[PDB]
């Protein structure tokens, strides 16, 4: 139940979060869907997530991002 492609993007997202010192983001991968939930974030996080969603939706992945 492991997605080679989504795991690559998970690693890139985690590396960005680590560089930024952001520790309040939850990530789930489920049957080809990427889910990201976070309570608020900076413009830097928001732009990264917008770009990630656009790149993956273009490939047909479902990307559910919620910034609460």
């Amino acid at each position: 139940g492991w997605s080679t492609e989504l795991e690559k993007h998970r690693e890139e997202l985690k590396e960005f979060l680590k560089k930024e010192g952001i520790t309040n983001v939850e990530i789930r991968i489920d049957n080809g869907r990427l889910e990201v939930r976070v309570e608020g974030g900076t413009e830097r996080l928001k732009r990264f997530l917008e770009e990630l969603r656009q790149k993956l939706e273009k490939k047909g992945y479902t990307v559910d991002i919620k910034i609460e």
